[PDB]
């Protein structure tokens, strides 16, 4: 069979180290494994264009591997295109880049999966290093060391331990527990959370979690509060300047979840007015952030509260290898015909949800 | 009496914040409830030298109050002048810049006191901070992002999870055990840690902590290292080239306890060769750092690997409130004339050591 594998390419970086598995370079590790099953591998980070390799491939393609990292738009003409599409594979997790509404539209017998759980332990230590920044004010603190200063009432007068601090998750899904886990052992003050459904009550037990029925209670009452939510209807948006004025004057406020589930200019607004203390994440909109995006430049009064990243929180060199074998064991159960999928993974089974 | 509070001054930033106690502007929160006792306070940072404000009042100073963060040096030739002395506060936690044996061994009938416990969060918070920082390299891609920049291949390709690695901690005592507290649902690989005593069979379990009986060994398969221990003979100088080379190759440390415990340029060149992916911390040796200490331009091969701050992790505005409440209720205690202070914060009582 032929596979269209689609990439970015790490350029120097790929021959820096061999576990960057997730690039060009390095073809997810599966390369040799795929060859010596007896098939074609094409790998590729050129994408975008009507003359781009990826569109050269879809007609007699018969598996599809993405990232989120550099996401192939699995769009309505080009699934009319492959007329051997059988298998979509996300190398990671995430499928927005995916028309999943046509592909179930049309019939056809196109399954799409992707590897669930590997990103997960990931993010809610991206959420967790983030939360520790902001409060604790580590930025402006390695800004001073390296440009050769020392004034320790400059970083003290707006650092804060998380101990005490009453924190609140959008969303407790998978991301979102596992963030409640690690805040566990230190002390906030309460754990709180909203969701479409509760958490099991052991589980909520396990955190000492309280369930806050609706989002403007939860925000105006917490110090910190933290996005782990899927985008949609109910959250594109959700973050605006309305209901930033009902957060705690002074919050801290972290999303690893999609950039969209905030109005950019409404967040920036929020931390130079000081209704918010910091912002961080790894998450933009749009994506990858442009130059004069307003999240890049936007601090609070006294020049900090900014821990943004680009998106990478997901693909450290851990999740990678997670990625890689995850990838390959949904491959062989497609490839044996078993189709023993781990029912986590399957977004679409022969097309249907 | 007289009371001789030496705090560093903040400048414009006490103005900014009045939960700054800890600087000499608002001077613990304590200076009108001083006043209302008829007590007299001199606050100052100007502690160096003989004609100093410090060695201006230290000969009839009743009480003298010192921070970590400033360190007035009680030193024997001070204690010799200050004839009306009887009680040194440490606001926070520390006591090295006192000369407890002086004290001790001389008899003199002077107490000593901290505020024990205050501190000892923030510091472990500060480790896990800066764990997370060094393990999913933090730095250079916030760089990117205010340097106008996107590429993530540049960062991933030396970021990881700390969950899986084997984490060791060099002591055991308060502020290390609690690192341990808050590691355990990280989902380490291991717990790992070396100390001169045990800690009791419950107590590594609650963390599922294992005992190495010789540093090279527990160095040697650790993932990430961070120091938890006191400055004395035993640990001056005990990150040098020599136990530097039985590290894990390319493993991460930390150090939120003495500067003094490292030797800084064999810390540095380890970075630079990649015996260490990163180092971090907010201690120094000398401190504050000197504009050329090699901490503060030290990189790892990639240009990062660096997560050094100023000394500040025990002087959040959480500590800080902590040690401004505890050093008046030293203060009460003393002046009311129970000493009924709590045991804990107890270095020595009239010049003496008393059971922990």
């Amino acid at each position: 069979m032929k596979i269209v594998l689609v990439l970015y390419d790490a350029g120097k970086h790929a021959a820096d180290e061999e576990k960057l598995y997730g690039c060009t370079e390095n073809k997810l590790g599966i390369a040799n494994w795929l060859k010596d099953q007896g098939h074609e591998l094409i790998t590729t980070s050129d994408k975008e264009g009507g003359n781009s390799v990826l569109d050269q491939h879809i007609p007699d393609a018969d598996i599809i591997i993405t990232t989120p990292f550099h996401p192939a738009y699995i769009t309505k003409e080009r699934i009319d295109k492959a007329k051997k599409l059988k298998l979509v594979v996300v190398a990671g997790v995430g499928s927005d880049h995916i028309d999943l509404d046509y592909i179930n539209q049309t019939g056809k017998k196109i399954s799409v999966l992707e590897v669930t759980g590997s990103n997960v332990v990931s993010v809610a230590e991206h959420v967790l290093m983030t939360m520790l920044v902001l409060v604790r004010n580590f930025v402006p603190a390695h800004e001073q060391i390296i440009n050769h200063d020392w004034e320790v009432a400059a970083i003290a007068k707006d650092a804060y331990d998380i101990e005490g601090k009453t924190i609140a998750t959008i969303g407790a899904g998978r991301i979102g527990y596992r963030v409640l886990e690690r805040l566990v052992p230190f002390n906030p003050k309460e754990l709180l959370y909203y969701d479409y459904q509760a958490l099991p009550k052991d589980a909520e037990e396990k955190v000492g979690a309280r369930r806050v029925e609706n989002i403007e209670e939860l925000v105006a009452q917490a110090d910190i509060v933290t996005i782990n939510a899927p985008l949609h209807a109910g959250t594109k948006g959700l973050i605006n300047k309305e209901l930033l004025s009902k957060f705690k004057k002074g919050a801290w406020l972290v999303n690893t979840a999609r950039g969209a589930i905030c109005v950019a200019e409404d967040v920036a607004a929020a931390l130079e007015s000081g209704q918010l203390r910091g912002y961080g994440g790894d998450v933009w909109f749009p994506q990858p952030a442009p130059k004069d995006h307003p999240w890049r430049d936007m601090r609070n009064k006294y020049g900090a509260g900014n821990a943004m990243t680009p998106h990478y929180s997901g693909t450290t060199l851990d999740a990678q290898t997670r990625y890689a074998e995850g990838t390959k064991n949904i491959l062989e159960s497609f490839f044996t015909g078993k189709f023993d999928y781990r029912p986590q993974d399957i977004i679409l089974l022969n097309g249907e949800y």
